[PDB]
């Protein structure tokens, strides 16, 4: 259940991450686009502990309130399975108040070492926005 390459990106729009307070759409399909290759049941286990549950890695361990691991913080206060269900509403509200704490595609790893130096504005080059 991997989102596609514009269908994703005119959800974006949106969801107003073309240019928000952190960046512009490009820079939300580029980072996410190698975070979960757009899926939006990927996880990303790590050795921190913590785990990326997201297509823009919904941290459950620092951000929703997954019940599968303790110690959650709960910070963003979302709801996990609501932004696996084929919607990333749930995952973007989280990001869009991740983004809007200075994490400007920043926290994102994915972005800062396949996105890092190419071109997001022809990420959507051609497509439906």
């Amino acid at each position: 259940k991997v989102f596609g390459r514009c269908e994703l990106a005119a959800a974006m729009k949106r969801h107003g991450l073309d240019n928000y307070r952190g960046y512009s759409l490009g820079n939300w399909v580029c980072a996410a686009k190698f975070e979960s290759n757009f899926n939006t049941q990927a996880t990303n286990r790590n050795t921190d502990g913590s785990t990326d549950y997201g297509i823009l890695q919904i941290n459950s361990r620092w951000w929703c309130n997954d019940g599968r691991t303790p110690g959650s913080r709960n910070l963003c206060n979302i709801p996990c399975s609501a932004l696996l269900s084929s919607d990333i509403t749930a995952s973007v509200n989280c990001a869009k108040k991740i983004v809007s704490d200075g994490n400007g595609m920043n926290a994102w790893v994915a972005w800062r070492n396949r996105c890092k130096g190419t071109d997001v504005q022809a990420w959507i080059r051609g497509c439906r926005l």
